[PDB]
């Protein structure tokens, strides 16, 4: 499965960890492949693994730590934006940033 | 049992999975077949398998995602549409896709 | 152990199973025999087993889906009638359908 | 330990049992010898074993069915009453009901 | 640890039971040595054993039932009481009663 | 794995304990070594060790106690704080107490 890296920085990662899902609709397209705080700034800084075929993602679109159930594994939420591309069609790319993070409650 | 298979769009699957029973007022009529992200609408698609002696489901017929008890596991709720007598019999049939649907929570 | 056999209709069964037990004050009186889905009105048909010792329950008692604490089993509370004595003498026996029956929700 | 028998109806005596414990402030002073449904009246009737040296509580104590915790067992809960000596003093005797009961939720 | 004995008197102990943890802001100091109900009063008597090394708490100290979480073991919580520095010091040695407590829930 | 020692002081610690993470936006940089009581004031005293490489934690800092989803393990969530520059250089060494600490409600 070709993929492609996103970063996200969030406040708070919650109980994620190195290979929870990254979901789209509760539907599987990715994984995170990294966590590390930053010892400057103490954000944590997330590298995700995409999958080459999701890959029309609007850069206004939000990344979001949730659970499954109560009890259950924390995962990130993809949630895809609105671009209007009469005003111009910014995608996430191999190696970009999403800015619109929400971390654990 | 012998099987149609119906189609269904929801925006947010949750912890849906394959062999997700579908039942009507809690009794099991059939299974989630298959889940994909369609790359073009950033939609779930869900295949569902339902017992051929559930044959005459109107398709104004709708699907829930619901959760047992507190605790349990995701399941299709399919709530059994109105059928207008004065203007005939608009049944679900092998390979229909169900129009009303409501996502996870 | 004799049983005679009831029959009655929930919108929705919840996880009521066979063999979850039918109790009267939460003595346990019975069994759900049988559940199905009526092909005319695509609505839960419940059959239960009452032991034949439990036979003067008047047929305007009603049966409700209930849990066993929190998160515990799900089971039938059979709730005797009030019975007019000027219109009497009209008791539950093998074959009767129980008219008033209160759903999971 | 020497016991006295005690009696009380409910009109649900919910997850109780043979066995379950009677306690009076939390401490344990007797024990349900049997559960019975009276099939004229479908009322549950429970006979206590109280430990004889508990002797002195007022016929106007009350009987509860209580949960331990939230998902623990059920019991009941002796609450000893009331009754001013200046007008009879009406003791639990063996073989005695007790009239003031509450019932599972 | 060598420990020196208090009791207190509940209306309720709860689900409290010998081994009960005594703690001070959550650390432990004691352990619940015996309950007995008084046959007197019906009020639940608690024997403590308080580590020798907490040796200075105020006789104007309470006592409180509490849980771990929502769902965990009944314990005691010692509150700390205040002691007036300009009448000297007046402190729980061996055998001595903590008149201030607060029952199950 | 070289680590610094810093102290804080709870009216409560909850169900925390020796080896309980303590986490910068939920990455784990240290644990607790000790819990004990202040003899001088009965207040439970906790010692904490940081990874070494986390040595720019500002002194306004705060320590909050806080669980893992709804039932899972108590932990210490280090809340970075603002620093006035114009007062700067005010970092947390071996041995320095963490003066503003949130406890368990």
């Amino acid at each position: 499965e070709p993929t492609y890296t996103l970063y996200a920085t969030f406040d708070n990662i919650g109980g994620l960890k190195a290979r929870s899902p990254v979901s789209i609709g509760g539907v599987v397209v990715g994984r995170v492949a990294d966590i590390t705080l930053d010892p400057k700034t103490y954000l944590p800084r997330v590298t995700l693994e995409i999958e080459q075929r999701y890959n029309h993602i609007p850069d206004t679109s939000s990344l979001s730590i949730r659970t499954s159930g109560l009890l259950g594994e924390q995962y990130l939420a993809l949630n895809v934006g609105f671009e209007d591309p009469e005003l111009g069609t910014a995608i996430l790319k191999d190696g970009d940033t999403i800015q619109d993070t929400k971390s654990a409650m």
